């Protein structure tokens, strides 16, 4: 009976075995657009994916994580809000069974139809398990999808999922290049918070862009074919795997913008 998404061990349950769920910086929150404080002194963001090594894509039974080697200072996020150079280790995204919901953070209330999780680790902490259990180890990029015209640069990732259909599949993905699902604009909200998933640990910095890619509707359909089961289980469609805002409690969302 572990955590999942479901009626019996979905969000609302993952206090019992993670008492953090009810903690001071949980993730993630809605985006009070009007009470975000600009912040004139916060930094462009610096994303530099031009070396990135995408090894491999692998469905964990919550979503799917496309995965970096992160042994070397290639794919790093730093600047924005960030005192430190931070790898990309893997994204994921999570998302809806109907268009009207998906993500996990929200902007004055709205929900978008999925959100992308691009998951970075401060270098001063040596790897990921360890930068997890500090307050400043991780740096998330939160990338909202809305559905309309495809993300040509995403479509690679979809067409393979077909190949990672139930949990525990994974297949070669090398040569993916994130930078093709990035919006034009790097403006972006930020705040202290958790992972969105247990642990629940509080180590993230989050950076949340402000403008949304654009995804097809049928980019999105083919999400919704994967699958939370097992190969050889009963099929429970990969759908809604989003935690709902958590509350700010003593936090400030800083805008980079406006
Ligand atoms: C904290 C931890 C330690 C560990 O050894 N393995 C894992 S697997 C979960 C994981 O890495 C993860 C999942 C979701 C997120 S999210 N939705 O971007 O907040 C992150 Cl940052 C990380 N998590
Ligand atoms: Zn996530």
């Amino acid at each position: 009976h572990h955590w999942g998404y479901g009626k019996h061990n979905g969000p609302e349950h993952w206090h019992k075995d993670f008492p953090i769920a009810k903690g001071e910086r949980q993730s993630p929150v809605d985006i009070d657009t009007h009470t975000a404080k600009y912040d004139p002194s916060l930094k462009p963001l610096s994303v530099s994916y031009d070396q990135a090594t995408s090894l491999r894509i692998l469905n964990n039974g919550h979503a799917f994580n496309v995965e970096f080697d992160d042994s070397q200072d290639k794919a790093v996020l730093k600047g924005g809000p960030l005192d430190g150079t931070y790898r990309l280790i893997q994204f994921h995204f999570h998302w809806g069974s109907l268009d009207g919901q998906g993500s996990e953070h929200t902007v004055d209330k709205k929900k978008y139809a999925a959100e992308l999780h691009l998951v970075h680790w401060n270098t001063k902490y040596g790897d990921f398990g360890k930068a997890v259990q500090q307050p400043d180890g991780l740096a998330v990029l939160g990338i909202f999808l809305k559905v309309g015209s495809a993300k040509p640069g995403l479509q690679k990732v979809v067409d393979v999922l077909d190949s990672i259909k139930t949990k525990g599949k994974s297949a070669d993905f090398t040569n993916f290049d994130p930078r093709g699902l990035l919006p034009e604009s790097l403006d972006y909200w930020t705040y202290p918070g958790s992972l969105t998933t247990p642990p629940l640990l509080e180590c993230v910095t989050w950076i949340v862009l402000k403008e949304p890619i654009s995804v097809s509707s049928e980019q999105v359909l083919k999400f919704r074919k994967l699958n939370f089961n097992g190969e050889g289980e009963p099929e429970e469609l990969m759908v809604d795997n989003w935690r709902p805002a958590q509350p700010l409690k003593n936090r400030q969302i800083k805008a980079s913008f406006k």
